[PDB]
């Protein structure tokens, strides 16, 4: 069977004239040397190994695929890498279904930290979408919410309907969700979502506490009480925090498949 769909409510940040800060009041994102960045990435990698269920470093061939396709995608999206920063790379291929944290460096080869199984969107089921490839940024344009378990809201995105071989797109609210009583952790590693990205509950808490993709969220929390209120009070944000979630597809690109029971 396929688990029921997650709820993916939009969380666009309302405009507030009273919170508009001058440039000096918005802190700059931390910039560390490549030497410091690599040491911090190694520390975080060891912590994830011992605190996130299902964590793995990958084989050399798999690491190369994560690193090459993620760099390819960021380059094609013309998104700049001007400081050492983490990137969450998700391989939606039906045969992989894993994420890899990568350290992007502006003037040196990127480095792989490791990651966990995930579940992205499945084919063959009406109203379930294939998770789209591309570069998705976690910005202060959205708040996300807490289920509490953190939910990251990546905005409306064009996605391919998973049940129509003719290739027909629609709009999904792309979000990152932990596992829960209706989407159990043993589902991870095979496609089973309606289009969202499911991650282990412990990976969700780790990302929340260390702020791995929350660089722009933390920046906004400096002056905006709505972002401050959603972030954990006991967090310990890493200086190499990033903001990009990059969905790749390494094998033959996912093709939709008919749902034999759809009318
Ligand atoms: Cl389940
Ligand atoms: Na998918």
């Amino acid at each position: 069977s396929v688990p029921p769909p997650a709820s993916n409510p939009p969380t666009d940040t309302p405009p507030q004239p009273d919170l508009a800060p001058p440039p000096i009041d918005i802190p700059d994102l931390p910039v560390v040397s490549d030497e410091v960045a690599r040491e911090e990435a190694s520390r975080l990698a060891v912590l994830m190994k011992h605190n996130v269920k299902g964590f793995s470093t990958y084989t050399p061939e798999r690491r190369k695929a994560f690193l090459t396709l993620a760099k390819d995608a960021v380059t094609q999206a013309d998104m700049p890498v001007s400081r050492p920063q983490l990137v969450m790379v998700v391989d939606r291929n039906e045969k992989i279904q894993h994420l890899d944290y990568v350290l992007a460096l502006p003037d040196a080869p990127w480095e792989s930290l490791g990651g966990t199984p995930v579940s992205t969107g499945t084919t063959g089921r009406k109203y379930y979408y294939i998770t789209p490839t591309g570069v998705f940024q976690n910005t202060a344009d959205r708040l996300g919410y807490r289920a509490g378990s953190r939910v990251w809201d990546m905005g409306w995105q064009t996605a391919m309907k998973g049940w129509l071989p003719r290739h027909e797109t629609g709009q999904i609210r792309l979000e990152i969700h932990a596992t829960d009583p209706q989407f159990l952790e043993w589902r991870l590693g095979h496609p089973a979502s309606e289009g969202c990205i499911r991650i282990p509950a412990t990976m969700n808490k780790f990302m929340d506490h260390y702020g791995l993709i929350d660089a722009l969220y933390e920046q906004a929390a400096s002056y905006d009480p709505r972002f401050q209120a959603l972030l954990p009070k006991d967090r310990q944000p890493t200086q190499i925090a990033g903001d990009l979630v990059v969905v790749i597809d390494s094998g033959p690109l996912t093709e939709p498949k008919i749902d034999p029971i759809a009318d």
